[PDB]
């Protein structure tokens, strides 16, 4: 990492300072995948090697629940297939592994094969990861032994276990340290460890944007960053008000950040916009609604499991209509309905609700997100590709060009997602 290095940040462990400039839209490094693995949701839809999206995926001939894009793909996963291949075959409806168990199991794998420093691992190591192994809770503890018993329960026929104190350490690790990966949706696709990537800090006014080429994980300048600068990531959703950040910030990192955005709190009003009405609605009753809505989103969250998707589409409705009594449509609250109701929509195959609800969420997002946001960028995706699908050719060019003048800083110009979007135009 040539132009970049290792350092102690006063409150914040270690981190990663720049030592030259960079530029809007400059590579700052990347960092292949230490370990990964493909979610169960997309078994079929991607190749469990590449992660490249592929239709006629050819299928693993003796679990039948592992696809590739040809032999070479096949061949290469092995390694680490082999600790899922038979055990699926055996366990049948009952292999269940949580996905923080399947990637823990590869890490393991990947520290058997090549015991020594990786070149993901340049400037931070996966044994040097920072673990908060002193803060967790007997409810964090209960779902690392539980995680434990699965990998001892799942994989014991191809694995080595270290002690159990030694996976409570790794777990609390991989909680602390490891990556999702998304599609250019901003879909679920897996997990992945990118240890010299984790070195990196957050902040909600982030410099740089880490994006996905394949499992190959990617750092861009999303600001400007001049020598002697730390080098911040998001750890989180950047949407949400102050509090809602750092409520999250300390339930899954173990801090509170003190960031230009989290100090000034600048933004948080545009977020929880209020009707003006003429008579305004009263600060208890602001307080009330705000604590009703982040009540629903978890309820919510939860819903999912068992709920119909015409049944999901309703409590959307439902919490909308009630927040509208109290919150304008580009209250963030609002938005996290909607948002949610889109995705409804588009599993349903139902394009034009999709796009309806997308139309709502779009120039709100733009407003509360920073400016290169992945989130924004694949807004304007899903919307050209739903205005494309129902023939709006202009409309459709015009949302697919949004996303690409965002994706051409965060990803790259000569990324093969832009190449694609491109021909979805000629197309
Ligand atoms: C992915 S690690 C980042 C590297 C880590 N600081 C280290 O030394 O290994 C995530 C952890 O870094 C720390 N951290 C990251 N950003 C921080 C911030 N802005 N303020 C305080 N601590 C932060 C927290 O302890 C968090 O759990
Ligand atoms: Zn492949
Ligand atoms: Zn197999
Ligand atoms: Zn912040």
């Amino acid at each position: 990492l040539g132009g970049l290095e290792r350092f102690c940040s006063p409150g914040k462990g270690r981190g990663l300072r720049a030592l030259q400039p960079f530029q809007v839209g400059d590579l700052l490094f990347s960092c292949p995948a230490y370990a990964y693995v493909l979610t169960v949701n997309e078994r079929g839809n991607h190749c469990e090697y590449c992660f490249t999206r592929k239709e006629g995926l050819s299928k693993c001939g003796r679990c039948k629940q592992a696809f590739y894009c040809n032999v070479e793909c096949q061949k290469e996963d092995w390694p680490m297939h082999k600790l899922e291949c038979s055990p699926m075959v055996v366990f049948g409806e009952n292999w269940n592994p949580s996905e923080t168990v399947r990637l823990t199991a590869r890490i393991l794998a990947k520290q058997k094969i090549h015991p020594e420093r990786t070149p993901s691992e340049k400037l931070l190591a996966v044994k040097e990861f920072e673990s908060h192994l002193d803060k967790l809770d007997n409810e964090k503890k209960d779902l690392i032994q539980s995680d434990i018993a699965a990998l001892h329960h799942f994989y014991s026929k191809h694995l080595g276990f270290p002690d159990n104190d030694s996976l409570v350490v790794l777990f609390a690790q991989v909680n602390c340290n490891g990556f999702t990966i998304e599609d250019e949706e901003l879909s679920h696709l897996g997990s992945a460890i990118f240890p010299d990537v984790a070195l990196m800090n957050h902040s909600c006014c982030p410099n740089v944007i880490v994006t996905y080429k394949g499992t190959l994980a990617e750092v861009r300048a999303v600001q400007e960053i001049k020598p002697g600068e730390e080098v911040f990531t998001s750890y989180i959703d950047l949407l949400y008000p102050t509090e809602d950040r750092n409520d999250r910030l300390r339930d899954s990192y173990f801090f509170t950040c003190e960031c230009q955005e989290c100090t000034t709190k600048d933004k948080d009003k545009a977020k929880v916009e209020i009707r003006k009405l003429s008579d305004p609605p009263k600060a208890e009753a602001i307080r009330d609604m705000v604590r009703y809505a982040r009540n629903v989103i978890e309820e919510f969250r939860r819903a999912k499991h068992y709920k119909s998707p015409s049944e999901l589409l309703e409590i959307c409705e439902l919490s909308q209509e009630k927040m509208s009594s109290v919150f304008e449509d580009s209250n963030v609250y609002m938005l996290h309905m909607m948002y949610q109701a889109m995705g409804v929509c588009l599993y349903m195959q139902d394009w034009e609700g999709a796009l309806q609800y997308g139309q709502k969420i779009i120039k709100p997002y733009s407003k509360h997100y920073p400016l290169y946001s992945l989130n924004v960028a694949s807004m304007w995706l899903k919307l050209g590709r739903l205005y494309m699908g129902l023939e709006h050719k202009a409309a459709g060019e015009k949302a697919l060009k949004k996303a690409i003048a965002i994706m051409e800083v965060a990803h790259g110009k000569d990324h093969p997602y832009i190449s694609e979007i491109k021909q979805e135009i000629e197309s």
